């Protein structure tokens, strides 16, 4: 099955990994023309679970991996760039550990290696929330999406607020059958060991206000990876990729400049 | 002993009783918990050290609380005047005060109609207005409680764990398997109380208005507080003539829980030192 996917620019290529809920274009307001300024060419795409494939029940983090890897073979792209948050970089770890051989370095935002208990918490809370049925209000959910997403420093800040709540309905996220089963598409076993034998270089960019994948877990990945090395970006919550893009891209940009394709 | 004090008329006619607790023979205070809190939430943490140091508490269930959580149709002017009821009728006035969050909003506007009341107070985790992520977090409680949807167990227990405890605790494993169970025996109820206590609160910017308090102040922050953030706090405390701004680290909105020792000490220090 394909996937649909937005291919931008020339040169050295780049894939981008949406985390859950997140379509390929999710990347484009704040990524992808930072990277072909910079002379890469940009692959995003939306998982499985999302908008043409909303409906997709039953698959697993393995069925995601292969989707990714038919991606880059499907384009003759290997070995890529890869760029992964949360889901996404799990999507991506789980990637090099099967097939090295499709990635020639790659930055890993907001993400662990193991079942640890925020993760366990997240579960069961969402797992919940969709067995229920019960619909979150509007603002409601919206404050949990600010509450969940954002540093200290954004809610305190009026006019980014305005435009945070703003952002909400600009994009919705829908409760589906597919978002329900990426839910599924985390670690549920230790694989730090797995890591361990990952020879690529890779840039673990934590978030230091992350709630959902709080820094220290990014910290253990980095670790594990012989090649890997950690970053923390100050004032950033879970979407620290939107609340603080230069300094995020600035980050990504001068690894991949630092590593050949 | 089950000690009552009459409160305020309310703006439906009706006089209605609050309970209360009183211990010790020293220097007296008055605790005002913030929305949802009895009185007892002050006796695990503040209670015991206050009295060992030679004061006296007085703490008691806010009007939307425990045996009132029916009440509804108050306002703060109604929590105002049940608390200066409470101090007139103890012949404590004047008299030291710490408020919590909506506690503390009752203290602030306590002592801007009826200073002689208070001689000083400690504010904690409070503000004089609501900025703009913290009108919308009021409207969106409100919307969830008008709704009638009740939030399943488990997503309820996180976001109340999320939205009140530091970084440092909620990266503890062991202390967040505390505070959960403990949750448990401190269980939250949806009450029309409740959901009236959620509009005792800035409904404009208060600040000018506190500017004329005399009385010595200690604003306290939470560094951690997104409930409450401490830069709300630290203008309320700008605005006082007689008030300080101390920020205590690694602590959420319930910080005087999550760290009672830095803020006892820091209260003790405060009030041995007072006019
Ligand atoms: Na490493
Ligand atoms: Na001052």
């Amino acid at each position: 099955i394909n996937l649909a996917y937005d291919d931008n620019g020339t040169g050295d290529p780049v894939v981008f990994i949406a985390g859950r809920g997140g379509a390929g274009r999710t990347w484009h307001p704040h990524q992808v023309p930072a990277f072909l300024a910079a002379g890469y060419r940009c692959i995003t795409f939306d998982n499985r679970g999302i908008g043409a494939t909303e409906n997709a029940e039953g698959f697993t983090t393995q069925t995601m991996v292969a989707d990714t890897a038919a991606l880059i073979e499907t384009l003759d792209i290997a070995p890529a760039r890869v760029v992964g948050v949360s889901m996404g970089a799990f999507i991506a770890q789980e990637l090099m550990v099967v097939a090295p051989e499709l990635v020639s370095s790659a930055v890993l935002m907001a993400t662990r290696g193991r079942l640890d208990r925020a993760r366990q918490f997240f579960n069961k809370a969402e797992a919940e929330l969709y067995d229920s049925g019960v619909q979150l209000p509007p603002t409601y959910d919206a404050r949990a999406r600010l509450l969940e997403n954002f540093s200290r420093k954004t809610l305190n800040d009026d006019v980014a607020v305005g435009d945070w709540i703003a952002m909400f309905s600009m994009w919705p996220i829908k409760s589906t059958p597919g978002l329900r089963c990426q839910l599924d598409c985390a670690p549920q076993t230790n694989r730090l060991p797995a890591y361990r034998n990952i020879a690529a270089p890779v840039l673990v960019i934590g978030f230091a206000d992350d709630v959902v994948t709080p820094p220290y877990l990014g910290r253990e990945v980095a670790d594990a990876l012989p090649n890997g090395r950690y970053l923390q970006i100050p004032d950033a919550g879970h979407l620290g990729f939107f609340e603080r893009p230069e300094a995020v891209n600035t980050a990504m940009l001068k690894f991949f400049a630092s590593v050949k394709a």
